[PDB]
């Protein structure tokens, strides 16, 4: 329902991992 908050740390998470 709610994925703004959760898919903010996910995508950033992967776009400064790898």
């Amino acid at each position: 329902r709610a994925l703004r908050r959760l898919a903010r740390k996910i995508a950033h998470a992967v776009k400064k991992y790898g």
